[PDB]
């Protein structure tokens, strides 16, 4: 499925992300933007073998179990494709988890590179929330 922005903000909210960890909704809805374009369809391979899945690109190497990813680690207990449902509930539990390892939502490179230090409330504007 692909989000539109005010839907999946709400979406967002709705599972607790709206200032988790410190981090308000729109770093959350930008990250999203720049890692999937919204898509929870989108998987994308990284260069160690592992890859990345649904709206927020959880990587297989800590996060999930894929089947095909041999020295990793499944931290949310969950399978991969569970990352790609239209419900993003999964999605969101498992963020929060890494979002506390201790680097903050500096876990997704593309936030860092993206959204850190911008205007992120942009990204919510307008919506009903
Ligand atoms: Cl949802």
């Amino acid at each position: 499925k692909v989000f539109g922005r005010c839907e999946l903000a709400a979406a967002m909210k709705r599972h607790g992300l709206d200032n988790y960890r410190g981090y308000s909704l729109g770093n959350w809805v930008c990250a999203a933007k720049f890692e999937s374009n919204f898509n929870t369809q989108a998987t994308n391979r990284n260069t160690d073998g592992s890859t990345d899945y649904g709206i927020l690109q959880i990587n297989s190497r800590w996060w999930c179990n894929d089947g095909r990813t041999p020295g990793s680690r499944n931290l949310c207990n969950i399978p991969c494709s569970a990352l790609l449902s239209s419900d993003i509930t999964a999605s969101v539990n498992c963020a929060k988890k890494i979002v506390s390892d201790g680097n903050g939502m500096n876990a997704w490179v593309a936030w860092r590179n993206r959204c850190k230090g911008t205007d992120v409330q942009a990204w919510i504007r307008g919506c009903r929330l």
